[PDB]
């Protein structure tokens, strides 16, 4: 293998520090917002706090691979664990509050009655604890594994498998990371905006551009034989503006009016930027493991495909700082509240 660790002390400790000090102001603010600003009214407003947790306690092991990168392990074993832990679970409940505000939206939008029964502060208070105490039994297994060890002379801190089941545990901890953290938030992603899309749409509001006509799929048109709740896109074309008679060409789309619907654009963005930054990890790391069997295993492409793991974790970790800018940015409350 190549020494990359004389280069890595160089180059990661100021990176790692960086990331930690953005990523450290930035989820604080957004924990101070929610509890004294907003204060904590909706069921959106839970899982938030407990993603801006998860984004926490994934940065606070930073400045550990900071150190050990720029010297070696001098924490010691329940610190190699701790951290080793607090790592998997930042990861694993992030991306589980992630699937959860996608969930969230799609109660609100999709099954918009339902939703004032179902959406509570304490429902997505019990929620967030079962979240958590999954995220943590999920990252157990990972616990179990790793450990502080003197190799010759220096401290690692590393995961250790048995050298006779070696492969099955490579195998394995490769396939619980890809399910949950790629393939999991992908189907709940497709399956929930499917619906979300589909509601959004066939409740759009369109306007005549020649007259002012604004036409509402929950009122249709039936004088004209439009029965109630029917998407403007499902309207034969021979349809003509009830005021001054013009076809569906002449019809723009209504800007969302909505909070509901207009919250969307958030939830969205930040499940879009997850996958921006941890699916370049979830590939290699599942090209590394398995795809050795089903593409190459040469020295250069084991080592090239190495580092490409070592490059695609780094922009992972990375993803701890990102949410505070999109709520600063998309985000409307944060936006008006900033103003
Ligand atoms: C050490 C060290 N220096 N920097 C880092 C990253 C922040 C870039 N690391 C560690 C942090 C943790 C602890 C080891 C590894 C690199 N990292 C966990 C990576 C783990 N992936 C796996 O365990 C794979 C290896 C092959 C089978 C599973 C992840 C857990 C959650 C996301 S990634
Ligand atoms: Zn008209």
């Amino acid at each position: 293998k190549i020494n990359v660790k004389q280069i890595a002390a160089r180059l990661l400790p100021p990176l790692y520090s960086l990331v930690f000090i953005f990523g450290f102001v930035g989820n604080m603010l957004v924990i101070l917002i929610l509890i004294n600003y907003k204060r904590l009214k909706s069921m959106t407003d839970i899982y938030l706090l407990n993603l801006a947790i998860s984004d926490l306690f994934f940065l606070l092991t930073v400045p550990f691979w900071a150190h050990y990168a720029a010297a070696q392990w001098d924490f010691g074993n329940t610190m190699c664990q701790l951290l080793t832990g607090l790592y998997f679970i930042g990861f694993f409940s992030g991306i589980f509050f992630i699937i959860l505000l996608t969930i969230d939206r799609y109660l609100a939008v999709v099954h918009a009655v339902f939703a004032l029964k179902a959406r509570t502060v304490t429902f997505g208070v019990v929620t967030s604890v079962i979240t958590w105490v999954v995220a943590v039994f999920a990252s157990l297994p990972n616990i179990i594994f790793t450990r502080s060890q003197k190799e010759g002379l220096h401290y690692t801190c590393s995961s250790h498998f048995p050298y006779s089941q070696y492969q099955f545990w490579k195998n394995f901890q490769t396939l619980k990371i890809v399910i949950l953290g790629l393939v999991l938030p992908l189907l709940v992603m497709v399956i929930c905006y499917s619906g979300i899309l589909k509601t959004l749409l066939r409740m759009k509001k369109y306007t005549c551009t020649v007259c002012g006509y604004i036409y509402n799929p929950e009122d249709g048109d039936p004088d004209n034989g439009v029965n109630p709740g029917t998407d403007f896109k499902d309207i034969p074309d021979d349809w003509v503006c009830p005021l001054c008679g013009v076809g569906k060409d002449q019809f723009e789309e209504v800007e969302e009016e909505k909070k509901r619907h207009r919250d969307v654009r958030l939830i969205f963005t930040i499940m879009i930027v997850y996958f921006l930054f941890w699916a370049p990890y979830n590939i290699v790391l599942l090209l590394n493991t398995f795809q050795e069997f089903f593409g190459l295993n040469n020295c250069s492409s084991s080592n090239r495909l190495d580092q490409a793991m070592q490059v695609t974790e780094t922009l992972g970790m990375t993803h701890c700082c990102i949410n505070p800018i999109i709520y600063a940015f998309v985000g409307e409350e944060f936006r008006n509240y900033l103003l």
